[PDB]
């Protein structure tokens, strides 16, 4: 009777592949990134010429993975990856580890050899469940077609709840080829208050903030996981009159044009932001995990907030969805567990409205003034400075009546992009932060461009980073993704040569990879190519770059052996930073010249 | 007293990095493949401008991994990889899994975050020991500099003994930066009979072979792991008058010009070889693991040898170094554990010399005659057939007074290379067999070319495979490796479209990746480019290809939608194969044309 | 409960954090989670093939294990098969009680400490019907020398090993099955037996068996 109402037979007669297809539809998947192979053919046959989602074909499964990541961060939806067994699956390991570190909802479907062949070292067999265990929230191997819809639901649910992250679902070929012959629980054929412990924590947190004389908001990626996040962040900052700093992954969560913006904090963050957090009596941590790039020397981190906590007049208020990241690095004075945006809705009305903080904002404005992102400007005849390039792109990009999304590679160009872009909108900085994967920039841009077809998507890339995955240029063309790749060509692994200049007496050990001709490369890939070689080409070259309505590769020759500053050296407190100094740079240039015999 | 003789203080005062450097020397490492990064900088500083080995810089760590694999298979030495933490390390996972499946001695050294930061989700931290566990023979994280020499010795020993395979050694930054302050056991500062159970097995095996009327040697990669291997294989085949078939990985272990050669067996192997092994009363398995590509339907494999075993007049004699692979797939009548070459030295003198086997070799010669690698020849106006291309390359390559080493990508081109090359020398087929990694061809060739600077090294590649890792072209130039890349451009994932033609009614689901302009690509990479577009350019184009003394990319336009034959379909016995038939191919072409509306 | 009781039964562990078991459910849950819970023609064809092999056998033996006990009808169908095709039955240690040892067709327990009659019979049988038993190393003795007559018969297409096994992991793990019949042994016996020819007598085979039983008491 009611048993017929709780069981569903609508999938009976379908192959596992066809069931996969139907479940993608029910999960509102509109894009799949993948690459075919023997073990996953039953699924590829099922999705053949599907009009239900766009399929994006990379040149390499790592490309699929990073594309799905870019897609996920741009769209707020899970990025879906479909690959074959063996090397198809192991090729997604770096994107999976990447997604885990950066909290990216990734759902990876990997073909697998038939169940009858597992553990025999079969053709193209990898133990992907074993291998991917450490770099996924969760994984599973489907053992029969009857449980396939359930595993799919489970995968999407886990990927998108708590701290978002990657999941892998292993699909044996005989399972996806097999036909469902039995009815299954109808709940498996479909996708899907505040605890007073937390409610009391929130009230307690509000009382702490209402005492604060030097508050600061420390906002991260978590605030981006809800569309109302940035709005409520602004509402809080406005109401209680609080300066806001963000992590690298929080960039765009707060309007940096706002006077209350302290810009990015951390190792390569603003000295103003770093100074402010070191002197704040109350730190409001909104969806940020106190990563070691942000805290500096942990024992010396946030001295004023720890003092205030001990004296019952401040401390750290940590709004965090994942209990694992609460009290992992720094002790929270109050832990507010759950979605930061939801908890802010309860928090803000308990927070007293504050008109002015003369003394605090006097310090903040003074710090902002004395700590700009200073660097050595161009001189007559010199190459374009990489910092100036970023400014040019940022200024000209904001000119179009389109959303602007930025992805990056990893290295100096990445930090300069973070520093010198003006960040104003959520989900516009798409960068590999936790794992820091070189090669991320181009495929992430393709994924973001597919998520946001009407956006300007700029990959600010390094020459060494771009080399990692440049084959995916063909993928952009085939996908119809008019991405804009800007290669900051300093002909070096800049971030490593900076460390080698600094700590290894200018011994540049294998940090200069030879580059292809990027213009002939672009041409070979059927992509528009622009090369900027001198200061006088900067403005017009960047305009042509942004005006392009097709995929375009811009190469910019930029100054070499230029350090990213400010810098908080490892072991040092956040407010014990190295600032840019003109004479210091001159001396460093002379020293480098002498030690390398004029080679660098 | 003697304590001073057993302890060594010669490393005291050295950093972990410097100790690493010294241990590479002591392990006679002459080549390192790697890519720098923060966590591994102390090691890179130590090997800075080292004249003790050649350093090879890829564009991607996967490149380093596959290069090291190519190097190892060409040289018989372990391939050494040096990468940084996080993504540097996870990027070597596919090469590691590749090396495990193909028994390749790979020693991977990965930088790691400081010991003080492990398990904190630190900057660029991956659990590479956890991740790589399933795809290494063994791995370890060094915890202090005092144990670094021991772990290094242990790594090389494990990688190169038993069945060779990949090992990973994780190197925390603070360990490699730290200085050895204490003396260490002198045995750790240096690198490094037959059981009568085996001796009796050998005698028993000889008696079985001396009864055999239809013997066959089934030779694999294991015979290549000793320089005397091929010689002793030949000695055995000559003495007892035995036809020889090899696996894909055994290609070159036996002179295929020899009348006793049955060529390659298996799914895409010769129908003559497959027929012979199905009818043999005694199978001598020499360093081969009865992979599922070779056995066909296991329950129907080697019927005559199983019958002979049951009747005490034959069976399977398995010479295998790894106990795990003895009796894993098929029951060995006699298991001869240990190095196949060493055991052959004992085996052969117990084997009776045999002049003639009229009846057996009559069958073999008849099978060889009726089962050539037939295919549809070129017709006027048609594109070059991929099989003909391979023949041309093989014929012209054998013309030079240089060793010729072949690497491949994965797909149809790979099997056609295997089939249509004439294999005569050991360690000349370097191909991804167990994992089957597309993208392997180019970096493997670079590694092989570095191992063998005076060899002609040809990467027979697919267009889709080549796309995976084509960025490593720059790496070949920078390394001074004059590799010869031949892209068989059928503008398709040929091996997948073959399965889709065959099993999915010509539904080509996402199996046509767009290709770059390979000639402009080569130009952008500073590599010589040659394009062959028609039959009349084949000979002269291949000559120019082989005559080149610089890195060169040859693109050949070849016929599309051509199946690799013969084929043993999954589920079928080895002697239940599909043969090429002209009329059948014509009908298949018409059917494909009709179903795809003339598109394919 | 589902995993513990399906396939080959086995242990499962469910870890219950104190704050979870102390916590109170505040939200509705899928109603399917509040409640507990044909034959593939690949197997159907295997069964038919197995029957044809047994119908050729001149020296059959049933090798019955714990699996036959996992269904209440198991022992009944085992007896029905043994009676119909006139087959001597040996069991593992874990199969003890699956077959009435008072029955003349009982060979008692086989293996390291099993009856020499049972061990002799299985070594000389041309067809071995493995019913819910996993060919453990206490049972097979030297694996390479195990069941010589059944391997010979298989090679000659007149016998071999018919393995009724619910867990694919244990199929072809130790010895090659001539025919693998995947699934519940009792359910598959219901299909198997009617395809099996009824046999009145096996004079020569049962003469050996009775002689072995007589010369090999405990
Ligand atoms: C070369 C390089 C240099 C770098 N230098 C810097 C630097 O100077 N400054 C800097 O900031 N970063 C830097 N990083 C990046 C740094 O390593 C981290 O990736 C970054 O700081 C993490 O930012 P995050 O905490 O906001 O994001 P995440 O790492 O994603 O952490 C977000 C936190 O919020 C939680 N969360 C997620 N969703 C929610 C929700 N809905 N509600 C509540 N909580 C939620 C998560 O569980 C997590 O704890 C650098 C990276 C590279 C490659
Ligand atoms: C598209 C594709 C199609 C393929 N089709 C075929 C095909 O048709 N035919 C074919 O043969 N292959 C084919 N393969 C390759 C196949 O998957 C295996 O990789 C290959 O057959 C394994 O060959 P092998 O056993 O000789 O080498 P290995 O896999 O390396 O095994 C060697 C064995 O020898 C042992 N051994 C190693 N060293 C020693 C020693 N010193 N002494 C004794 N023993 C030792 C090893 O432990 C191991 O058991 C194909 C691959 C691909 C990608
Ligand atoms: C000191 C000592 C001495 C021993 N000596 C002997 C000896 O001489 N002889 C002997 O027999 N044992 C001996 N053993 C026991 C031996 O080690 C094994 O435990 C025993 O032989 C296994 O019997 P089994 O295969 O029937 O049961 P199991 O180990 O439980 O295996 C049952 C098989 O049937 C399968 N199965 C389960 N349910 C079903 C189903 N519904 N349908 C189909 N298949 C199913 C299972 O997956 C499994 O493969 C000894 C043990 C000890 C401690
Ligand atoms: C895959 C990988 N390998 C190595 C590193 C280590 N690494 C390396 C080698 C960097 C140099 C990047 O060079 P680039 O040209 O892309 O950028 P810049 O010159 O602007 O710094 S940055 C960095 O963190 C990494 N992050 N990712
Ligand atoms: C990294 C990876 N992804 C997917 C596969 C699956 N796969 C795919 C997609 C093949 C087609 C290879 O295309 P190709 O152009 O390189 O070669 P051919 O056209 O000559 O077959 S072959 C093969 O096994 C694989 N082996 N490796
Ligand atoms: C699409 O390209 C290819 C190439 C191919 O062999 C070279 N195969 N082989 C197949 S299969 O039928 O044998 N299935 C299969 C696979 Cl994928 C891995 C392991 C095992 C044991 C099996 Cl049974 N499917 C394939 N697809
Ligand atoms: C060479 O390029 C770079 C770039 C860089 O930060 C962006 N760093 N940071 C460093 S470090 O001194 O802080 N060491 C370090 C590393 Cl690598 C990972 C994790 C932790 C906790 C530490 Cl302590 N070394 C670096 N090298
Ligand atoms: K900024
Ligand atoms: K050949
Ligand atoms: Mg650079
Ligand atoms: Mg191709």
């Amino acid at each position: 009777k009611k048993k017929e109402q709780l069981m569903d037979d609508s999938f009976i007669g379908l192959t596992g592949g066809e069931i996969f297809h139907e479940m993608m539809l029910r999960h509102k998947v509109d894009t799949v990134f993948g690459y075919a192979g023997g073990a996953i053919l039953p699924v590829f046959d099922a999705i053949y010429n599907s009009d239900k989602f766009k399929f994006v074909l990379p040149r390499h499964e790592q490309g699929a993975g990073h594309m799905a990541e870019g897609y996920a961060r741009a769209s707020g939806k899970p990025g879906v990856v479909l690959v074959t067994s063996g090397p198809g699956a192991t090729n997604v390991i770096t994107p999976m580890a990447d997604a885990l570190m950066d909290g990216v909802p990734l759902v990876v479907f990997s073909g697998q050899v038939p169940t009858t062949a597992i553990g025999t070292d079969a053709f193209q067999e990898a133990d992907i469940v074993g291998i991917s265990r450490s770099c996924t929230k969760w994984n599973v191997m489907v053992k029969n077609v009857a449980e396939l819809p359930r595993r799919i639901n489970e995968a999407f649910e886990i990927a998108t709840t708590g701290r978002p992250g990657p999941v892998l679902v292993d699909l044996p070929k005989d399972v996806t080829a097999s036909i469902l012959r039995e009815s299954i629980p109808i709940n498996t054929t479909l996708p899907s208050a505040v605890s007073e412990f937390t409610s009391e924590a929130i009230k307690r947190a509000a009382n702490i903030l209402n005492k604060a004389k030097k508050p600061i908001i420390y906002a991260g990626a978590g605030i981006l996981n809800n569309e109302q996040g940035p709005k409520l962040l602004k509402e809080l900052a406005d109401k209680a009159n609080i300066p806001v700093t963000t992590t690298l992954q929080g960039l765009g969560a707060f309007d940096q044009r706002d006077p209350k913006s302290l810009d990015m904090l951390g190792m390569h963050g603003s000295a103003a932001a770093n100074t402010a957090i070191q002197n704040a009596d109350c730190i409001i941590a909104l969806g940020a995990r106190f990563d070691d790039r942000v805290t500096g020397n942990i024992s010396k981190f946030a001295p004023e907030a720890k003092l205030a906590a001990s004296e019952g007049r401040g401390g750290i208020l940590h709004f965090e969805i994942s209990p694992k990241n609460i009290n992992k690095v720094v002790e929270a004075t109050e832990a507010i567990e759950g979605d930061v945006t939801a908890n802010l809705q309860s928090f803000i009305p308990l927070v007293d409205s504050i008109e002015n903080r003369p003394e605090w904002f006097n310090k903040i404005n003074e710090w902002k003034k004395k700590y700009p992102y200073s660097y050595q400007l161009e001189t007559p005849g010199s190459l374009i400075k990489p910092q100036t390039l970023i400014k040019e792109i940022s200024d000209q990009a904001q000119t179009y009546n389109k959303e602007v999304i930025v992805t990056t590679g990893v290295g100096q160009h990445q930090m300069w992009a973070a520093q010198h872009f003006t960040w104003t909108q959520p989900r516009t900085m798409i960068t590999s932060g936790g794992l820091g994967t070189m090669g991320y920039g181009l495929p992430a841009a393709i994924g973001a461009q597919v998520a946001k077809p009407d956006a300007i998507v700029i990959d600010i890339d390094g020459d060494a980073s771009f080399n990692m995955t440049l084959t995916e240029l063909s993928s952009a063309v085939q996908a119809g993704a008019p991405i804009k790749v800007c290669v900051l060509n300093n002909e070096e692994q800049g971030m490593v040569t900076q460390w080698q200049s600094l700590f290894y007496e200018h011994r540049y050990s294998h940090t200069h990879q030879s580059n292809p001709d990027f213009m002939k490369l672009a041409e070979s890939m059927n992509v528009k190519g622009i090369r900027i070689t001198n200061q006088q080409e900067l403005k017009s070259g960047v305009k042509e770059f942004l005006d392009a309505t097709e995929p375009v590769l811009l190469e910019v020759i930029v100054e070499k052996k230029v350090p990213v500053l400010p810098m908080v050296p490892a072991g040092k407190a956040l407010d014990d930073f190295i600032l840019w100094d003109a004479e210091v740079e001159k001396q460093q240039n002379d020293l480098r010249k002498e030690r390398t015999g004029g080679k660098y």
